[PDB]
């Protein structure tokens, strides 16, 4: 019974392009028995032709597998072993010389502190404990049992199998035990370089097992001259060998790559799981994207052979929603703004250029999705940083994985290349928020010609809250009813029917509007559900403020209601989200459900329409008319509002609303102990002084502490009817002497290590000790639908800290343009 693999199904755009499918290459396979059986000679020829095969692959320029786990970086000898612990602390803040059980508390401490676990739950079975941090995400490589790393067992059971049972710790000392191994029997003439490039061979066929079912790929790739000089030289490399070996390919590389996803090796930690679900061992898997969510329809019908014969059904063909043409626009024209605000310069428009300024630099991200407003049909979905799916078919988990793909600061916004930002990205929603707070005023009453002289800031507080024309200049809006507001984005005006009240000077107006009803709203264009993405790719989807998880835990404060009234304060949605919230705008009401898959159509052109079941359930407004007001200002945003910029000279009636959200404060460090200590002198305080007082004020708060359990404990003794076990408890605790202690978490001893700080001087504040760490920043947003007249599109553009809200704009005309066939 042989292993027969079926072709992997096709992925095309909507039009039936070609997004990702397979081809042939030729890899040269090393036989395990044939390399390495002898017969007269002491010796088999298995290191004499190891050494010959690498050497004729390096000459001709071959890529070739060396999965042998001691590398050579500097003359210095490594364990790969040891390189992914210490990796692995880096990612997570847990300092170097951390133990496995000491990084592996310090991951709780961490989650607790973050409001993920209570204190509690911090002691439990490390298994039940473990099991808390697996199903909510974190999957730390330890084994409770032993308190060891995975990859240290690993390192233990590799010297077990070559016969070290001696573990004295060594990298280069064990290397030449693995050489001059009982096993391997390398010959003591050969140089230290030949011998590491015979082990890479003779360790991958070991490490394959026992029974040795079929030959070894030692390289995946070859050019004619290999294939030529292995066929040819047959007589010296005996269990060498030419196959042909299908691959995952993606011909036109990054364009979409997260939504498409990718296949790769399974994850170690899985094999098991996908081994019971009838894979082979060598076999690639879809790792995320729709690779990922139809890996099994794409993966086909596998066959088999005797030969001491059934034929496999290749996968059904899946057809995106996506416009090949229209994602190619989406892509080039985020990747332009980026790398034009990198340094400076001018962006490119088939609709008339613009130049954009050099100081935008802190700007790295950015995402934007372009949907059918009539069933939820995703034309183009496209987030920057990106990645060529290409790089994972081979299988390179090793390093260029770890090179690249994870990025600054662990906090996504800005950072990681694998997030998919328009489905996993929770932003701040910004002032598109603008027309939810409208609808809602509206729909309890609001008259849109409701006119007020414009302060350009209220002063219900010591603080202020005001226009960004108030907030420069002394600014005003003047005349502002809705329309104007929609229009030029008045704060003050939403603040005031948000509130429906006017501040602070008359109170009430003729309508009754609070944050609740906002949220009622923000609950009614589905800012709470899940698009439909959700189980055909990878979606994060953002939540609702709860007006009843602050109750149930006094109302809303009168300036939680304004901040939360023009899309600021705990709002925070995916793009994807904000573009069905959009399009129920654009479509009259109409909630659409998203998809990404369209359809399938088997290996016998049979075909099914996968995206059929998509709900488009009509939101129940008070009266859907009032949508129509929204619409009326967001097209003066694109006349002569916010947007004219942009839209003013643009062949097509295109409704817009533009955004950009402050989030206030610093993104939290590692290790909050680590960052005081390498910040101390930048705050003109010595680390010695600093650590001993801390140390101090911690043991004057232990005394402390005792003191009162002391007292406590007499009190309770005092109780006269205190059944004996308990009373020998209680007298067992002081007998001794009470030293109770803090609990040493980071949280903890850094708590202290600022508080020292604070003291020795005097004078620095809170967020000068905080000015190092990154800022959540600020997030320029776009939304827009068009013709605005008879909508069919809706398109969401995000840069987080972009400098001008044009960078928002430029990819959003690109898009509305190219659907529009201009
Ligand atoms: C909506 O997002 C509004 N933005 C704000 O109120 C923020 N407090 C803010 C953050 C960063 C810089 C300035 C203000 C209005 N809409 C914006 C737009 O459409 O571009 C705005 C700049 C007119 S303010
Ligand atoms: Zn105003």
């Amino acid at each position: 019974k042989l292993a027969i693999e079926a072709p992997r199904g096709e992925i095309k755009d909507r039009y039936g392009r070609l997004l990702a499918g397979n081809k042939n290459l030729f890899t040269v396979q090393v036989s395990g028995n044939d390399i390495n059986k002898k017969d007269a000679n002491k010796h088999s020829r298995a290191n004499e032709i190891s050494l010959k095969l690498i050497n004729l692959l390096e000459r001709n320029g071959e890529e070739y597998v060396d999965e042998f786990p001691i590398y050579v970086e500097n003359g210095k000898y490594y364990y790969t072993y040891d390189r992914d612990i210490r990796e692995y602390k880096s990612e997570n803040g847990i300092p170097n010389d951390y133990n496995a059980k000491e990084s592996f508390y310090y991951l709780v401490d961490k989650l607790i502190s973050a409001g993920i676990l209570s204190q509690e739950d911090k002691r439990l079975d490390a298994t039940r404990l473990q099991a808390k941090l697996n199903e909510n995400g974190y999957y730390p490589p330890i084994l409770v049992s032993k308190w060891m790393f995975t990859a240290e067992r690993d390192k233990r059971d590799w010297l077990a199998s070559y016969k070290i049972k001696e573990t004295k710790l060594s990298a280069k000392e064990a290397f030449e035990k693995v050489r001059n191994s009982d096993a391997l029997e390398i010959d003591k003439s050969l140089s230290d370089e030949d011998a590491r490039k015979i082990m890479v061979v003779r360790d991958l066929i070991k490490s394959k097992g026992y029974s040795q079912y079929n030959p070894v790929t030692i390289a995946k790739d070859v050019g004619e001259t290999t294939i030529a000089q292995i066929e040819e030289s047959a007589m010296d490399l005996v269990g060498v060998s030419i196959a042909v070996e299908p691959v995952r390919y993606y011909p036109n590389g990054s364009l979409a790559s997260h939504m498409l996803g990718y296949v790769g090796k399974m994850p170690s930690t899985q094999i098991e799981s996908y081994l019971q679900k009838g894979y082979e061992t060598g076999d690639m898997v879809g790792l995320a994207g729709v690779e990922k969510s139809n890996e099994s329809r794409l993966r086909g019908t596998d066959g088999y052979k005797m030969v001491k014969s059934k034929k496999p059904k290749s996968g059904d063909t899946v057809y995106l929603t996506l416009d090949k043409d229209l994602q190619e626009v989406s892509d080039n024209a985020l990747k332009q703004i980026i790398e034009v605000a990198s340094k400076g310069g001018t962006f490119k428009s088939k609709f008339g250029d613009k130049p954009i300024s050099a100081y935008a630099g802190k700007a790295q991200s950015a995402a934007l999705i372009a949907i059918d407003v009539k069933n939820g049909e995703v034309l183009a979905s496209s987030s920057y940083p990106n990645y060529d799916p290409n790089k994972f078919a081979k299988g390179i988990s090793t390093e260029d994985y770890k090179a690249l793909q994870p990025k600054n600061p662990n906090d996504l916004l800005a950072g990681s290349p694998l997030l998919n930002l328009v489905t996993q990205g929770e932003f701040q929603p910004g002032s598109s928020f603008k027309m939810l707070t409208s609808m809602a005023a509206l729909e309890n009453g609001l008259d849109p010609n409701f006119t007020i002289n414009d302060p350009g800031v209220i002063m219900l507080g010591k603080k202020s809250f005001g226009d960004y024309v108030w907030n420069h200049g002394r600014g005003n809006h003047g005349m502002t009813n809705l329309y104007k507001a929609i229009q030029e984005s008045c704060n003050i005006y939403m603040a005031t029917i948000g509130t429906g009240k006017t501040w602070p000077d008359g109170k009430s107006i003729g309508i009754d509007m609070n944050a609740n009803k906002i949220l009622e709203y923000a609950k009614l264009f589905g800012l709470d559900q899940n698009t439909g993405l959700q189980d055909e790719v990878e979606e994060r989807a953002g939540k609702v403020p709860s007006t009843e998880d602050k109750l149930k835990s006094a109302k809303w404060s009168t300036a939680d209601t304004f901040n939360l009234a023009i899309g600021q304060g705990e709002n925070a949605y995916t793009p994807a989200q904000i573009s069905r919230y959009v399009a129920a705008i654009a479509n009259g009401g109409n909630l659409v459900e998203l998809s990404v898959v369209d359809r399938a159509v088997s290996s016998d052109y049979s075909s099914v329409k996968i995206n059929d079941q998509k709900k488009v359930e009509k939101i129940p407004f008070k009266n859907p008319d009032n949508l129509k007001e929204l619409t009326k200002g967001m097209k003066l945003v694109a006349r002569q509002g916010t947007a004219k910029s942009a839209f003013a000279d643009f062949p097509i009636d295109v409704a817009a609303k533009t955004g950009t959200a402050e989030k206030s404060g610093k993104i939290p460090t590692d290790n909050e102990y680590e960052y005081l200590k390498s910040h101390m002198s930048s705050y003109n305080v010595n680390l010695n002084d600093a650590i001993k007082l801390a140390d101090k004020m911690k043991a004057e708060k232990e005394k402390e502490l005792s003191l009162a359990k002391e007292k406590e404990i007499k009190k309770k003794l005092e109780n006269k009817d205190l059944k004996d076990e308990e009373r020998k408890k209680l007298e067992e605790e002081l007998e001794d002497g009470v030293k109770v202690r803090l609990e040493d978490t980071d949280k903890v001893n850094s708590s202290y290590l600022r508080k020292a700080i604070k003291e020795l001087n005097p004078k620095i504040t809170d967020d000068q000790i905080d000015r190092f760490k990154q800022d959540y920043g600020s997030f320029t947003w776009t939304v827009a639908f068009a013709p605005a007249d008879d909508p069919e599109i809706a398109v969401v553009c995000v840069i987080p800290q972009g400098d001008s809200s044009v960078f928002s704009l430029l990819p959003t005309r690109e898009v509305i343009g190219t659907y529009m066939g201009l």
